[PDB]
């Protein structure tokens, strides 16, 4: 498999989007703690800037939630 | 499902920048059997990228995957 990230879907402050790892690699998402921009490059994520991973994901492990703010706003 | 469009990495090589969306089967049909897409007419999908990107290609064993690709600049 690789990794596939979604279209944007933004709201009042946050341009939203989200990854799709291959579960070969979803085995390495911490689930106790959100990863830092430096521990989700390191996974395979390559993505611009200003995008951070802002919600844990218990039930579906192999889908990251980004967020930004609207286009440096 | 809040999306179904995928867009994979930026695979590219020193003459070209690759990438490819995926589309839900549910729309494979759409998609223009017999020619290549213009940036209107994908666009029209719900393709959503950087204008420079250009259909170069059929992805024959399953069509419900778009295959783009630019120009990666430098020489010229």
């Amino acid at each position: 498999k690789q990794i596939y990230y979604s279209d944007k879907y933004d709201d009042e402050e946050f341009e939203y989007r989200h990854v799709m790892l291959p579960k070969d690699i979803a085995k390495l998402v911490p689930k106790t703690h959100l990863m830092s921009e430096s521990e989700w490059r390191n996974l395979g994520v390559q993505q611009s800037q200003g995008w951070v991973h802002y919600m844990i994901h218990e039930p579906e492990p192999h889908i990251l939630l980004f967020r930004r703010p609207l286009p440096k706003k």
